[PDB]
């Protein structure tokens, strides 16, 4: 349905991120639920977190050792959703599987507000887009997500030497409203990379699963923010990547 795409799109330009109910239809999600499970329970994660607790554990760059991974990344759904709303063609950056969840010793807690966008290493940062994809049902108790409406229309932060840092920096921006978004399972959402956006902890006993894929233009570069972690790809040969060079091929696939 072309209009409704359009209408979808009219707010994405004006709030900078859009919620698009059933993107994945039931035997989807428990196909790519199954799969984030396994993944979980037996690959390598990874801890965001400190000693105020886990933000969350993800398994990063989940697509290149799963199949699986791979087409919930390409899904041609969400792939036909993701170019329109950007506008050009794109890629899949990176894909992670997310987990929220309290453990003994180990309380979640929330996601704190950020800007995304210059911590991604590649030179269309500025614009490019997030699907995250709920795989169970997601209500706020459980740590949906929060954004803040029109803020992808805001002057970049501050450069601090977090690239992810400096939301509610800017002159007037505290006194922005605010859209906290609980979603069903197999529902998604989109953020623009300059959108600023926050997620409760996970209060409830039963886990937050669900994957976030990043997007960017199609003819995106390398381009190093200087964090170590952030800036050393996978499955992308031997030698580190130089600034410039292109993201192309099978690891960075085009959505179309
Ligand atoms: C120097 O920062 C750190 O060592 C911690 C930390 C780490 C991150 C982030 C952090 O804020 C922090 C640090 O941030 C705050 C968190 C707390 O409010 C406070 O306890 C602490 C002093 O400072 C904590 C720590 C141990 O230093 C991020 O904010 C972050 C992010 O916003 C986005 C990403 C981030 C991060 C962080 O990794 O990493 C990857 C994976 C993400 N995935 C799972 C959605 C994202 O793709 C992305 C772009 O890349
Ligand atoms: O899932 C969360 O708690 C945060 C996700 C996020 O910051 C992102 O996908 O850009
Ligand atoms: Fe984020």
């Amino acid at each position: 349905d072309p209009a409704a795409l359009e209408r979808l799109a009219a707010r994405y330009r004006r709030d900078g991120y859009v919620h698009v109910p059933g993107v994945l239809d039931a035997g989807e999600v428990a196909e790519y639920l199954a799969e984030a499970r396994r993944l979980l329970a037996h690959e390598e994660s990874v801890r965001w977190g400190s000693g105020a607790g886990t933000v969350m554990d993800y398994v990063a760059d989940a697509q290149l050792g799963s199949d699986t991974m791979r087409r919930l990344a390409t899904h041609p759904r969400i792939a036909a959703l993701a170019e329109y709303l950007a506008g050009s063609p794109l890629r899949l950056f990176k894909l992670e599987v997310l987990l929220k969840e309290n453990k003994e010793k180990d309380a979640s807690v929330p996601t704190a507000p950020h800007h995304d966008a210059f911590a991604f290493p590649f030179s269309t940062a500025g614009t490019a887009l997030t699907a995250w994809v709920a795989l169970v049902d997601v209500p706020v108790e459980r740590g949906c997500m929060t954004f803040v409406p029109g803020s992808h229309l805001l002057p970049d932060p501050d450069t601090g030497d977090e690239p992810w840092a400096g939301a509610f920096t800017r002159p007037g921006e505290i006194w922005m409203p605010r859209v906290t978004v609980p979603l069903r399972a197999g529902d998604c959402t989109f953020h623009h990379a300059r959108t600023v956006h926050s997620a409760g902890a996970n209060s409830t006993d039963e886990p937050r699963l669900s994957t976030s894929a990043v997007y960017m233009d199609a003819t995106a570069a390398y381009r190093p923010t200087g964090i170590a972690f952030l800036d050393d790809l996978p499955g992308t040969g031997a030698d580190p990547l130089r600034e410039g060079a292109p993201l192309t091929g099978d690891r960075f696939p085009l959505l179309r």
